[PDB]
């Protein structure tokens, strides 16, 4: 059903430098979503090529991929009702210099080269990056003890 | 005088269920309006067929008197100029979809039916929900230390 | 059972003048404590007298009255596992001078006389002050829906 | 070049009676925003009537003024990409019943006379305030250790 | 050497379903810890068994296990000068009716069966939870970019 | 009178760094103390020498000094009951390894040679320290809206 959507997010490594993973997480939490996966790695650059492959003739590639390889992200899949939408709109615009106070990009940074967090836009993107950056049984499956209290 | 103007708003089961009733009034205090009056309570079906009377013959209204019985609610009284109108975009719009972030519902919930929180929509309909939810002389007078700091 | 043990919190009007309300109450809903009732007002003289019953001869107990008077309080009963003696140690030391960083009083407030909280100091006298402050009907019978990750 | 441009941002003497200072200066350090100067004072007549020349003739300034004056002022010059007009969006409105809430004037203040705090409008205000309000020895160079985290 | 000590904390079923994770994870971050690895699973009641073989006769152990195998946990390895001994007094006591308020224990949780989280003992016990709980491989080396600052 | 003790601190080059300063003001605005002075500097090598003159032949003198000069400093006077005393209290051990959580360096750091930030040991030292580092017409007199809900 609809409340089974899921999105991919992950903290770039300007967001783990500046010390913003549990400040993230929370958003998420507090929301009412359902944390299915996480995990903390370096990405290979083959790896981040294959997760920029539309991006790949575009003049900001190679400084884009050593950037993203430049330290640890933090990969994640959230679950609920329009996640990937809302999910959009809690991490404000791609460029901070247009993203809302009240937003993750908004309230934590302001040059879009450094805008640490990545979030699907679309479902068929999510289900693409979830597979690639997740084994299936990477993914859990648990019921919130809230769940009736956010979801008629 | 415009800045004696109350508004009413309680915070609904899944609000009181989610834990978020101090973060809520934290958020009234910090913006500078008055506490007035406050009270803790499961409303009874026949108070929220009252409160809900406009609605009566909505589809979704049986369903909202049951849910709205399903726990205790906080139901207060906050004074300030511009209350009625401020609180309302300080709750968000009434679907959470819709919500930004940095509102009451864009921040901590999901769902139109389980939407944590209720604000008077007009001064008419406050001084109504007051005078259904409380006593006259539930209603305290008292002067904020920081009230000619917040007001010229 | 244990569990169901409950103490009485009431937020002096120092407390309430302050704007301390709802990081009071967010310190008791993170910990896991069930709120009971709650209800705001400034309370009579008679009535803190009663309370205070105990401390009637003692030298500052004519200003202390004044004080618990000269504006509102909110008045709670919260619910759970030794709450009465968790709750003081959530408190601090009744004088702030000794509260440790951390406490409601250590973080918050400086003098004696000026201490922002009460908390029941027994369950004999908790039992004593949620008879005296409240009426039975005012105390809500409710499950928290995180009640089996609070306790085993 | 454009990541070194400043703005004067000043926590008025209702930001400071209220208790904002901690709460303003984390928003701009959390952002990515380089403190550069900072002075706590209360402003002259004469130096206020010299900040706010452009509003002599408006009927509100002879209250502005005295309202500016009676206490100290947080005068703060701070550096970064698109700082001032930024700035002013973390801010919000002017005034502050169009100020949204995730913004300074929307999450704490009320009325336009009693607005928490100033931000330049403007590179060449900017840059005239920070003249007025500072001796150019008051400005500190140095570098973030998160600047390249913050830029690209 | 000393600085580069790690620990084993892990978030607990409890932790997950309370909505604890960011919170946590901001608490280690803010401190000046460096997070080396994290995943998030249901691990295994084999893997538990092994995890606490050494109270496999304690009379809890059948109940603890099935708790710590009832929903996903979060598994972290963090890196600091004597994070193992520094970790434990941020967690605080074992038994959270003993932990200070500021602990996570303290804040956020109740009974010693639902105790939120759980940190390496000793470096040698560190040692051997980072060999059980992780693959060599996810363990991340980058420098922190406030290190200097840090550490002298 | 009591009420009038002063007390000196200092954020350190490393509080500023690490983003520090507004949860530092944060915390003692919200104990109930008043900012009476306030400004930010790089404090010369002689100046520090002067400050640290009862180290001068202790094995980490040199390394201290140039650290303290190696960025800015927010240097503040605050006011109020056992300012002094209390303020170490909210600090914590001059050691951050003996900190406890709920204090500025338990909560935020590490090592002793990074230690964000300084307070007055005694009254004494205090008042040294106010003329070391403040010109007199830098201490500001006002009057705090909430006064007498802080005091007796
Ligand atoms: C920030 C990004 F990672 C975007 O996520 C992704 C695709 O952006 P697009 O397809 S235009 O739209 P989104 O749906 O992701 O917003 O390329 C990055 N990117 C875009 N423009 C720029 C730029 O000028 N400089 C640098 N350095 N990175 C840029
Ligand atoms: C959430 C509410 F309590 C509203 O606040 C209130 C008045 O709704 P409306 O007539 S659109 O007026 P405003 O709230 O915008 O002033 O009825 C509820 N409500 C509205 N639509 C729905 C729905 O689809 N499902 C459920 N379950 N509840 C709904
Ligand atoms: C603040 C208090 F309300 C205490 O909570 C309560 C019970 O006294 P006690 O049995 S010593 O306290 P606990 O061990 O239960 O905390 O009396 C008040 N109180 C105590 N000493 C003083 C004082 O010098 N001046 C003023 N103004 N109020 C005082
Ligand atoms: C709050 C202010 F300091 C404004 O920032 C500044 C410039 O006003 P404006 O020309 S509308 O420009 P922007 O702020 O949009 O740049 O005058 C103040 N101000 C504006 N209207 C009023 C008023 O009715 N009463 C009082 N007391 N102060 C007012
Ligand atoms: C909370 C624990 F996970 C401890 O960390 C761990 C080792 O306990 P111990 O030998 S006292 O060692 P430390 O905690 O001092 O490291 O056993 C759990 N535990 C202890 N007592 C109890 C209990 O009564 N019921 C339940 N359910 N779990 C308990
Ligand atoms: C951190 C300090 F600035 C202390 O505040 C100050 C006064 O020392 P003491 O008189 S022992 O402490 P307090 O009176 O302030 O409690 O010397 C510094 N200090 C102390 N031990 C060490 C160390 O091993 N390495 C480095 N780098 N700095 C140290």
């Amino acid at each position: 059903g609809a409340n089974l959507e899921r999105t991919f997010i992950a903290i770039k490594p300007d967001g783990v430098q500046r010390g913003l993973v549990g400040e993230i997480i929370k958003r998420f939490e507090q929301k009412g979503f359902r944390l299915v996966a996480m995990k903390f790695l370096r990405a290979s650059e083959e790896h981040l090529k294959q997760h920029y492959i539309d991006l790949k003739d575009r003049p900001f590639f190679p400084g884009l991929v050593k950037y993203m390889n430049s330290g640890p992200v933090v990969a994640m899949v959230w679950e609920g009702l329009n996640v990937v939408k809302t999910g959009r709109v809690m991490l404000g615009e791609t460029n901070p210099a247009d993203s809302k106070p009240g937003t993750i990009r908004g309230d934590f940074c302001i040059q879009v080269g450094r805008n640490i967090i990545h979030g699907s836009d679309s479902v068929k993107s999510a289900e693409k990056e979830i597979s690639l950056w997740f084994k299936p049984e990477e993914l859990v499956d648990y019921k919130s003890c809230a769940h009736d209290w956010v979801y008629e």
